[PDB]
């Protein structure tokens, strides 16, 4: 478990693979602070569960809790029969793996590397979410140890996973209000940028969607508005609602995307998901410590990829039964489960932002 | 903050004052943990948090929470204008700084000191609610660190500060079903135990009450049968319903009050508090890590006597008004305060299982 | 990563394989409390990152350390070139994983099982050598998570790894005046005792050894005094100085193993292994916090036997190059090692009670 | 304990007073991390208790110890008779009680008010010696609450306590070297610096020295080269050796020192410190934790200047016995105590670095 430092993954001969690809596993952390959840963090706890527990049948489970919501986890995940899901020990400030976490690699020869990024609570100082940052910082590093991998350092370089989005092939997804954003590498053009995301993704085009659906939390990250669903085809928000918060940067999203080609040539094929029609209402909010029915994103482009199945997040919103329709369309051959992970789109993100999947070797 | 060891209060010329005393402040810790406290406890805090900003009125309030969330209880304190209550960092497995806490004594000459005893969870290994009580342990010795005032340690005596009551005078109220309980001092006789309680306390004289309405949990504490509302004249449940769970408890104690006598000799003038009509039925106890609708303890005997003002619980029963109308005749040059403490109820325990008052000196 | 609960590894067609077999990596915890450790404990971590680095060459180590000396042991293991050494995160209140951790098993099919053991500090409330041991009870279970092996727990039955010594066949080797003492099953019989050790081991018979040299720390573990170097074969401390501290204990020792016949028939080749000469003068004692030149005991006996090498030893005293001769004579087609591993005998156990190896399985 | 916001220290009226004024007792913190002490901070942890102990004599310490060494530093203190030191518990990052600590005020009328600065760890992200800080940001706020007396809060102001020197009236002594580094309030002037101290500090008037002893470190704190003897009457080093590390900017200051008035007007009767003449050499550099022989800044003018007493460093230097006789110049009247803090020299500040005094009342 060392970390290779002279030379890039473009050079090595290593690429993060298709979010759809064949995969091992996949990990998540635990929610615990009063700070953002609610209740203690005890309903979002059920939640990350349940979506837990729904990996579950299509593969294993690495659920990461701090040591002093340990015991609780694993009395939890033995209750609900206890089958391919390992609780490991670690620390995090807040449970956001596929921000935070390790971006695995592959050379396509059985060996598996990861690309660490540079994690600073997106933002930083700057407008960073909370701020002591650097037990998260830990746990891409922590994560590669216990499972044999090495790893690349992005030094000085703030980058989190669930703001790109790859294909098998050199094409990447980002989100330029985002990775352009002054708190994330306000010292590197937008140039450097790509040739960075050239090098630890071997990525030989770089698309740059344009506005994100995240005005100052996660700065628009673009794993919120579209997706790759197979190499050449993609995913993407649309309503034709004049009067949806996020209709103008979907439709703007979506003009952009069909006009897109990918590195290979092929055209993209754009696919059509659907926007809840009444945003997530925040209750109880007196129970989150400070330093009530404010809206709360709640996207269904924030669904996991697993091998064989789709873990869809389930609001309770009118568009909703549609939603697991529309996902069924893009992935036939994939069988599609969905759980209310609405609990956690109090916390600002979903499925997507809570899980981060490990690519099987051999 | 040194330790007298050589000598006993009863030598060194001190005495537990009466609770009705005059006191400088009261002392209280801070609910956390999911193992018993519900909804990430956050429901017991705001409970907590009033219990607190009632005393506010009558005396200063020293809220020691685990540094966790001390933050939090500081911006809710400031939020409730934040008059004389002061947050101190303090670590505890439990808030029952009733019990781990100091019992202060003082020579009525000015000077200000203390018996710490052991605390071992209420039974230990071998009863004890939990496992780890060593930051517990810690409160008592901690908290007169801060205030500047030595201390007594009765070395393998195991005694709780809510499992006695003492007036003025050479007198206490013990509950024989828990101090001699197997899990707390079972190589002391009860000969040896009145000894102890009358070198610490200064007690010529020890009553002892015969059975609690505290079968498993403290072991029956007399601290929510009865105790000393004025040297001499005494508190106590009573019922007349014969289906009610606290009936012969109850009335076994009154038949025994009302039969004893002081030290200084005067009969003691027994009063009478009421019982709920509707035990507490606990709710959402799937929010409580393990390592519903079952009923919790729920006293009205269970009040902190400050210095001009009381503080009763008010668990929205059908005997709740009258308790207040009670407790008022006792105290008629005392203004009464209820608050809805049926929260931590829910924890086994009240208001007073909760504090720890400090006499105040000159 | 389940329990099994109701059947034990006997009838489950499991047994503890001698510590000889061939095993897949050895597990070890990191010393850090200051209560136990002289100067920080930073001596003690480098004896422990040696020793850690010796069985490298052999097989993988799997280093747990506590959240907050983990960035540090990363530091220096990657230091060290970093090969087939692993850091993961695992809080303890000592580092004595051949006591609390996992005692595993195997089915001679493939499938690895475990049977974790009631830890209560040696003794507990009556004789542990520190309190709060709930994080160490932790770590057995902890282990077995991130290894996917089920485990069998023995309720009420508190056994420490380092107190029983076994060999492929039905035989263990326990000392008595520990399994015995009172600060650990006082409730069961010397027959009850005997009895579960033959169900959780699957050992038709027990051997018992009589006396140790560990008078009051670990109360007599037998990993001090003897092991099985072989199905038959064992080892045991000899000395012939009537006035050194361990001779009656070794000689009374080596008169039982002697006369002493296994399970299958075959005699006792009873070995012999040396003893220092000058005890380890504990120095620096003062940066030993409290809730000098004062022995510490150090036995050669004290070595860990991984696959086709042994780490042993080396105290710096005048038979030190001789326990090396002889633990080649005993193991000839092993590489022997020796670590200054006197660091860590200043806490009272060496490198076997800070080791526990994982039998490998296919 | 509330916070005063809407106005500032000048025009409520107060300003604080000089360190030599009468004061109430003295603040500390307590080392711990291996990232920074050696040993496990055991010798610093020592250094620190008879810095603490000699204050002793002279007025009461409040020192501060995280909840992990806090059984440990009462243990000691009360090792050494236990006079009118109390130990509270209080977390940090780091043992710089100078810094992050509060700045108190008074009206000269009883009351006692606090400036609380923004602290980042001398530099923050941009130089910070460490990079989680949080818990240190918390020290100022939580010291204010346990002693009863409000605060001022200098939103986006980072300053730390060792870095300005005040006299009874307006005037202090900032070092520009440091306060306007741009890991320092580089959005705010020169002018607009000079108007905050003039806010808080109630200062007409800055001295600007220019240059420190500390290039990297504490980015030459002004607490290093000179400070406020007597208002109007100040200290500064000074040597001859033109090959001494310290002598261009020692001189520089002294030259810009002398030629300097204060606000009332007086001429500023500057004195002369000592410096070492042998730098201290690190030793045990390894066991200092990584995310030997190396110089490391040891300043006489590091002393604090209690009510009746001095507390200087004595690092074994041979102008060492030269320093206790120039201080006792300065205060001929005050009882001057020396004590080998060279082992907290090793950690990048000496005994005023670690203590902050609170001013008496009434």
């Amino acid at each position: 478990a060392k970390r290779i430092k002279n030379t890039t993954p473009k050079q090595d001969g290593f690429r993060m693979p298709g979010e759809f690809e064949k995969q091992k596993q996949i990990w998540m952390l635990w929610p615990w602070r009063n700070d953002n959840w609610r209740l203690g963090a005890k309903p979002a706890q059920k939640a990350f569960l349940e979506v837990a527990e729904a990996i579950s049948e299509f593969e294993p489970v690495s659920l990461c809790v701090p040591p002093l919501q340990y015991e609780n986890a694993l009395a939890r995940v033995s209750e609900l029969g206890s089958h391919n899901i390992r609780i490991i020990e670690m620390t995090n400030d807040d449970a956001w793996i596929r921000d935070c976490g390790p971006t695995f690699l592959v050379n396509d020869k059985g060996d598996l590397r990861a690309v660490d990024w540079e994690f600073n609570a997106w933002g930083g100082l700057v407008d960073g979410l909370y701020f002591p940052w650097d037990q998260d910082a830990l746990v891409a590093r922590k994560v590669c140890e216990i499972e044999g991998v090495d790893s690349y350092k992005t030094k000085d370089f703030v980058l989190e996973g669930g703001s790109i989005h790859v294909d098998g092939e050199g094409t990447v997804l980002v989100t330029e209000m985002c990775l352009l954003h002054p708190s994330r590498n306000p010292h590197l053009t937008k140039e450097d940028i790509e040739d960075k995301l050239k090098d630890y993704l071997n990525c030989v085009k770089v698309l740059w969607v344009k506005d994100g659906i995240d005005p100052y939390e996660t700065n628009g990250h673009i794993d919120d508005v579209a997706c790759f669903i197979r190499p050449g085809e993609v995913a993407c928000i649309y309503t034709d609602d004049k009067e949806h918060p996020f209709y103008q940067e979907a439709k703007a999203a979506y003009d952009f995307l069909s006009q897109q080609t990918d590195a290979k040539g092929r055209p993209l094929k754009v696919h059509k998901m659907c926007v809840t029609k009444e945003p997530c209402y925040l209750q109880e909010a007196a129970t989150i410590d400070y330093v009530e029915g404010e809206m709360a994103i709640a996207s269904y482009l924030n669904f996991l990829i697993v091998n064989g199945g789709i873990i869809l997040p389930q609001y309770g919103d009118e568009n909703d039964q549609l939603a697991k329709q529309q996902v069924q369309e893009m992935f036939p051959d994939r069988k599609v489960v969905g759980v209310r992970t609405e609990e956690i789109a109090y916390g600002g993100g979903n499925i997507h932002c809570i899980t981060q999947q490990q690519p099987a070797t051999l």
